[PDB]
């Protein structure tokens, strides 16, 4: 055999990727993780989850990904990341569920054959890759849909940039399904390029 299946949180590599995995109930959702840059993740009545593949050190590199996305509510497609000095997390959100994202609107970003709305919002006493803490979020949101396609990842930064949603030192950095209580599926591919 050789996928493996997970269920509980944690890092590390797989196939050559980093990977994470983390929820808030388990026993509620489990990732599969396949070759190369590929997962799948399954979740059934669930509290929050995120999971997803790519790289421990985050940055500008082009990306393409192909999904399969199949939330029964709430869920997200994004590719997903944080960083530290300042602590951001960040998300460029390619589909959603019943919910499409929003927050602070501070503009558009044209890029990929797609628009983005740019939004920000601040997390209050929050999990974070730091602790509990009180950090930015920024967010690029498509005004319609995909599941498949190339993310220049560097024209969102730039955007944010302008917008005053200034990024610190990056850490981790992936394509990540996100879900809150949905039930669903998915499976992901993420590569360079």
């Amino acid at each position: 055999g050789s996928d493996t299946t997970i269920t509980q949180n944690q890092t590390g590599y797989d196939n050559g990727y980093f990977y994470s995995f983390r929820t808030d109930a388990p026993g509620t959702v489990s990732m599969t993780l396949h070759s190369g840059g590929s997962y799948s993740t399954s979740w059934r009545n669930t509290g929050l989850f995120l999971a997803g593949k790519g790289w421990s050190t985050g940055g500008r590199r082009t990306v393409t990904y192909n999904a399969s996305f199949n939330p029964s509510g709430n869920a997200r497609l994004t590719l997903y990341g944080w960083t530290r000095n300042p602590l951001v997390s960040y998300h460029i959100v390619e589909s959603w569920g019943t919910y499409r994202p929003t927050g602070t609107y501070k503009g558009t970003v044209t890029t990929d054959g797609g628009t983005y709305d740019i939004y920000e919002t601040w997390r209050y006493n929050a999990p974070s890759i730091e602790g509990t803490r009180t950090y930015q979020q920024f967010w690029s949101v498509r005004q319609q849909k995909r599941t498949s396609g190339t993310i220049t990842i560097g024209n969102h930064f730039d955007a944010w940039a302008r917008a005053g949603m200034n990024l610190g030192s990056h850490d981790y950095q992936i394509m990540a399904t996100e879900g809150y209580q949905s039930s669903g599926s998915s499976t992901v591919s993420i590569s360079e390029g």
